[PDB]
């Protein structure tokens, strides 16, 4: 759309003094071949040079080399502008800087060999901070332009006097201006960066139109979310694409108990900030700061709350300075700090999801070496729930494991390691998951459990059964649009009630790795605690941490015990029960909006759970688990001898026939029986042929035999009667029969 | 003593009681004490992982 707008490429012969532009976009600029002109760049770096003309070059691409792309802290295929260079004039005095690890080694003079036939009839525009790189020697010198006159841009010439001789100059400063933190290196939350771009960089760069409006840029940001998202890496980037300090705070360092000292603390902060004018403060845990002034007993922290006030309402004086803060609980800071004029505008950044969270992973990783294996979408996946700091983490902890598969391949007894030999170690996909397995979410550390090791494939029966939590976990999650285009919102409520052993907690387990989703599982009573109002609170806590880890599967097992028919017991805690029944109600279906959380509930007695919990838009789908068929136990003692060395003469149907009553755990105890029948042969078989010196391959079916004498039935007659008047209950309540629509 | 570090090539620094300088800026009885842990903050990220010194604690 404009002439300026310019696609980074690289450059065939052209050097890091000029580049080379196609000549229609030269006449559209209206520019003449050889005019000096300027290239903008990333972090406000700008580079000099004399526009050509190419055939070769496109017409949106600007061909530039790569030490030009190092000046402009550019990269291929981004986008750059071009402008006329104003009033341009000769160089008198340039004062050229060799980077001090190129000056080394080399026994011929540096501006001899290098600076002089380059600058001889040079004609080349530079700017301050500008490097060039020069062949020739025994190595390649790369020359910084630290100081020109006129400042900030001069034509070189033969008249001026170039030497390399000058202060020593440091690398760790060109590296650090190198290697900035920008937008670019945060991902996943590009929403919130498209907000915290209009609050800071427009003001600067169109502050007229703010003018001719008549308003004035918000001079509060507050920045809430779960720790390490990255709430400090926004303030640190911000403050590097649009040139300011960046001036980080601590709320532990602030704080002290000197009886006044936090107070001054935070002054000489703000204003050490407003002196260097061009600014950005960051206030790192704001909650410890900043409390309640009347809900806080302590008088220290009301008047740093009270100190902090003042500071934001002078804040703005018509200033560059810009306040962020970054605090995990928002409500815990004082309401008068959430007030117009400080702090005005709250940024919410969340827990990455699949994209965001690949998206940091590339970003972490692309100056790792990644292998052609290696695909970082399943590295995305299975970190369900790592947050931005742990896959920095995770990242870090790979290659480091790769260093330690790879310590048996370096013999390291040589005085300088072969690079030959260096060549060959490398990342892995295999590491990477192992890395991954040692990495441990962040999010949901206070919910951790053991790995589950249950699949599918673990499940004997319950086809349909599968495919409905498949389903339900699956189908809101992966295809949103289709509920956006029926119209409709998923259903998000499961209670599988049945008897004991038949696969309910197997069924949540397999959820637990089979879904890509977080996994919330709550013991029965675990929520509840002898305090007058803390059971609610840790069921409205544990909902929370369901919503902030969704897509999550909360499971309740035993869900009888927490959520029971309200009154049913008096002496339950004085209604203590009724109360966490109600909070369990609310937080299920309140006014509040529906997220990706799924509950699940696992009961042997539904007839006594509350019949608010089980109406739809709460365990929508109730769930009847009963004992398996024969067809079922089939599948099951299948599933059950799966790994274990079984006969091939054994008759896995005439068992499933014969073992009418049996659940999914009885049978799991006659395989183990028989397998314990097996252990008992072979041990002694072993003490035998010890015996003799001073063998079963499979279980064989006399084992099996045995163990079915040892069989038992372990659900009674009684106990499934009742599950089937239950399930018939249900039946009876939906009425009629075979709904059939006329015609 | 970072910078003798990082001046001479390699080098290793070694700080034993590292807990006796370096506690809980939440709970500390001086603020000197949270000066100095801030100090050793700032000059461990000091580094940027080109000077190769290792900085031990026991
Ligand atoms: N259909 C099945 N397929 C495979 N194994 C099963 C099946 N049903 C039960 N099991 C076995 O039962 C054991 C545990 O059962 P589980 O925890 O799923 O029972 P449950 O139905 O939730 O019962 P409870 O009400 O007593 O908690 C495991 O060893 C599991 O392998
Ligand atoms: N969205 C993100 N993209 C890239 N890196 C991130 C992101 N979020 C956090 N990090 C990593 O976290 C580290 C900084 O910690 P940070 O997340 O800022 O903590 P806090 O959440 O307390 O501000 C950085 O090293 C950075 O690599
Ligand atoms: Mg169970």
């Amino acid at each position: 759309n404009r002439p300026n707008r310019l696609i980074v490429d690289e450059a065939i012969n052209e050097d890091n003094s000029v580049v080379s532009l196609s000549q229609p976009k030269m006449d559209e600029l209206q520019l003449f071949r050889g005019d000096t002109v300027l290239l903008k760049g990333k972090k406000r770096r700008e580079a000099v040079c004399i526009v050509l003309s190419d055939d070769t070059c496109s017409d949106e691409k600007i061909r530039m080399n790569r030490v030009v792309r190092n000046n402009l802290r550019v990269r291929l295929g981004d986008v750059i502008s071009i402008q006329p260079c104003p009033d341009v004039k000769y160089g008198k005095r340039i004062h050229v800087l060799p980077i001090d690890d190129t000056v080394e080694g080399i026994t011929g003079n540096l501006f001899e060999v290098y600076l002089k036939p380059y600058f001889l009839e040079a004609y080349r525009p530079i700017r301050k901070g500008d490097i060039f790189l020069v062949r020739g020697g025994m190595r390649a010198v790369e020359f910084k332009v630290v100081e020109t006159d006129p400042s900030p841009y001069c034509i070189v010439a033969p008249d001026t006097v170039i030497h390399c001789e000058g202060e020593p100059i440091k690398r760790e400063d060109e590296e650090e201006s190198l290697n900035e933190v920008g937008y670019d290196d945060i991902g996943g939350c590009r929403k919130q960066l498209a907000q915290i771009k209009e609050m800071v960089e427009l003001p600067l760069r169109h502050p007229a139109l703010f003018k001719e409006i008549g308003v004035k840029p918000p001079r509060g940001i507050l920045l809430y979310g779960p720790p390490g998202t990255g709430k400090t890496l926004i303030a640190r980037a911000v403050a590097n694409e649009t040139g300011a300090f960046f001036f980080l705070i601590n709320g532990p360092e602030i704080m002290s108990k000197l009886a006044g000292e936090s107070e001054s603390n935070l002054r000489k902060a703000f204003e050490e900030a407003e002196k260097n004018a061009p600014a950005i403060i960051f206030i790192d845990e704001l909650d410890a700061i900043a409390p309640k002034r009347e809900k806080t007993h302590g008088e220290v922290e009301r008047r740093i709350v009270s100190q902090l006030l003042t500071l934001m309402d002078g804040l703005k004086q018509r200033a560059h300075v810009i306040v962020m803060a970054a605090t995990n609980r928002p409500n815990s800071i004082d309401p008068a700090l959430r007030r117009f004029g400080r702090f005005d505008r709250e940024v919410d950044i969340g827990i990455p999801d699949a994209t965001g969270r690949l998206e940091i992973l590339q970003i972490h990783t692309k100056n790792m070496k990644l292998a052609d294996d290696v695909d970082l979408e399943q590295v995305a996946n299975e970190t369900h729930g790592h947050v931005g700091a742990d896959l920095a983490a995770l990242c870090s902890e790979a290659a480091l494991q790769a260093i330690r598969k790879k310590m048996d391949l370096i013999d390291l007894e040589d005085e300088t390691i072969d690079a030959e030999v260096m060549n060959s170690l490398a990342v892995t996909m295999d590491d990477f998951r192992w890395a991954l397995s040692q990495s441990n979410p962040s999010a949901l550390r206070e919910t951790v459990v053991e790995v589950p090791q249950v699949t599918w494939e673990d499940i004997g029966g319950l086809e349909d059964v599968k495919r409905e939590l498949q389903e339900l976990v699956q189908y809101p999650v992966e295809h949103p649009d289709k509920f956006l285009k029926f119209g409709m919102t998923p259903s998000k409520g499961v209670l599988f009630y049945g008897p004991p052993g038949c696969g309910k907690t197997l069924l949540a387990k397999a959820i637990a790795n089979e879904c890509q989703a977080n996994f919330i599982s709550i013991k029965g009573p675990e929520l509840l605690t002898m305090w007058f109002g803390e059971s609610e609170a840790n069921v409205r806590e544990i909902f929370d941490k369901a919503r902030q880890a969704a897509p999550c599967v909360l499971f309740f097992d035993q869900l009888d015990s927490i959520a029971k028919a309200r009154g049913g017991n008096i002496g339950d805690g004085g209604g203590a029960a009724d109360r966490v029944i109600n909070q369990i109600l609310t937080e299920m279906d309140g006014m509040s909006t529906k997220k990706n959380v799924f509950i699940i509930g696992a009961t042997n007695r539904p007839d006594i759970i509350d019949p608010a919990i089980l109406r739809p838009g709460r365990l929508d789908q109730l769930i009847y688990i009963p004992l398996p068929d024969e067809k079922s136990r089939v599948a099951i003692l299948k599933a059950n001898l799966r790994k274990s060395p079984v006969a091939k003469d054994v008759d896995l149907e005439f068992l499933a026939k014969m073992t009418n009553g049996f659940s999914g755990a009885d049978l799991t105890e006659i395989c183990q029986r028989a397998c314990k029948l097996a252990i008992r042969e072979s041990i002694e078989s072993e003490i035998r042929r010890e015996r003799e010196r001073q063998p079963v391959p499979e279980i064989r079916r006399d084992h099996f035999e045995e163990a079915m004498r040892f069989a038992r039935r372990s659900v009674s007659d009684n106990d499934i009667r009742k599950y089937e008047m239950f399930a018939q209950t249900l039946q009876q309540s939906r009425g009629f029969g075979s709904f059939r629509f006329p015609s």
